[PDB]
């Protein structure tokens, strides 16, 4: 099945910033707010759409990865897809979570956080597990590089 839902964040972050932030710089801010993220790597691609990234954490005592792939990026209009499509932390229920994101203007100069998931479910239905869990990989993310960016606007 693919279940999909959207969610809206709005944001003091200008909109090319908060963009910045969450495409072409979150490979390197993902590891300073997400602790157990060690590194983030481009194992293939040249990072258009294609690209994937294995984001390399250790769990509490041991190194795992999840798998990233860029699935489309059009910066012009502020807009990025990819998905989480291996490893840990990807239900087992689950083929594969997209994401279809999309930085607007909002007013005073910030901006506002349009993100669309769809879970592709290896059944018909979407378990509680997951669906109570929609949140945290919802606007996860999003949350903690807006809030990096917040507070270091000029990292």
């Amino acid at each position: 099945g693919i279940f999909a839902f959207e969610n809206e964040q709005s944001s003091t972050v200008a909109p090319a910033k908060l963009y910045k932030a969450l495409t072409k710089d979150s490979d390197e801010i993902v590891p300073k707010v997400i602790e157990p993220i060690q590194s983030v790597e481009i194992v293939e691609g040249n990072g258009g759409p294609g690209t994937i990234k294995k984001i390399i954490a250790i769990h509490d005592g041991h190194t795992s990865f999840v798998l990233h792939k860029l699935d489309a990026i059009d910066e012009a209009n502020l807009t990025y897809n990819y998905s989480i499509i291996g490893g840990e932390g990807l239900d087992e229920s689950l083929e594969k979570i997209s994401y279809e994101s999309k930085i607007l203007p909002g007013p005073d100069g910030g901006s506002i956080g349009k993100i669309n998931v769809k879970f592709h479910t290896k059944g018909d239905v979407l378990s509680e597990t997951v669906r109570d869990q929609a949140k945290f990989k919802g606007l996860g993310l999003f949350k903690a590089i807006e809030g990096y960016v917040l507070a270091h606007p000029d990292y």
